[PDB]
């Protein structure tokens, strides 16, 4: 449980957004780029598990699950790659909910920015710190920190 | 102290790499720019203070201290950002010393990645993964959920 994150690929302003979510917490990471590739996928699970003790991920399709360059960013960062179908219907509805607020984060925040990369990672901060009580910055440390104890 | 950061800018490869330290842990978070302005420091406030509770930062030079575009984004997010001044002087040497071990270890892996930015982010996780008994990963987390309890 502490371990898994859910990777979800979102399209914005012709341009697309990469999320990692952690499953247990709905804390996110994300960043903005031209296009996913296996490439940009490789370096942002790089980055992602430099971060959090990333166990495993389920990729967000079949290419970025076949790709040999997120493949080699898996074995290097000693990550398990997984596929990530739904098994559990619910998770079809719950990844379309996420990119939906995530969304409105962005046009609520999107004036305060000239480039789409600013207003996604001030989105990412105001989902983070939502209590709405903890947030998911507060659950994912609390979950992490009780795995380690 | 759960809340405080230290930023640091070293040079590698005619580029910029700038690093985050969360004093109390060790822990770091990092990015290749290609030179270190206003603009680039105030983006990676925001992205750290949305991945972690970023309560104070002190900042690593005079420029970054003054510039209105980093002290808008500590208004942002929540940051209060302060002088970077070793007034324990144990502090200038602490700092050489993290940036000399990133560049070992960078070097230790600067051959399996074609981009500096990759090389980064292989140190960033070793750093944060190795056994000094705890990692960087695992006293960051403990320090922060023993703060939110
Ligand atoms: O509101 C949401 O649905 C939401 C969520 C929901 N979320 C959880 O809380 C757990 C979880 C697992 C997965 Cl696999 C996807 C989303 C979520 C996460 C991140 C977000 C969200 O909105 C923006 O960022
Ligand atoms: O070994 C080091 O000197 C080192 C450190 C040392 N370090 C701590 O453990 C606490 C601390 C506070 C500050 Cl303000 C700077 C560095 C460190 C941190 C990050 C690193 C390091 O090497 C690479 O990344």
């Amino acid at each position: 449980s502490p371990g898994i994150w859910q990777l979800d690929c979102t399209h914005l302003e012709g341009k697309v957004i990469l999320v990692a979510v952690h499953v247990a917490s709905g804390y996110i990471e994300a960043e903005v780029i031209p296009a996913e590739t296996g490439q940009e996928t490789a370096y942002f699970l790089l980055k992602l598990a430099g971060r959090w003790p990333v166990k495993t991920v389920h990729t967000d399709n079949g290419s970025n699950f076949t790709s040999t360059t997120v493949k080699a960013a898996c074995w290097w960062a000693g990550i398990k790659q997984e596929d990530g179908i739904p098994y559990n219907p619910q998770s079809q509805g719950v990844i379309e909910s996420m990119n939906k607020e995530l969304k409105k984060i962005i046009g609520q925040v999107r004036d305060q920015a000239e480039h789409l990369k600013t207003a996604v990672q001030m989105a990412v901060f105001i989902h983070n710190h939502k209590r709405k009580g903890y947030s998911a910055g507060e659950r994912i440390v609390d979950i992490i920190a009780t795995d380690i104890q």
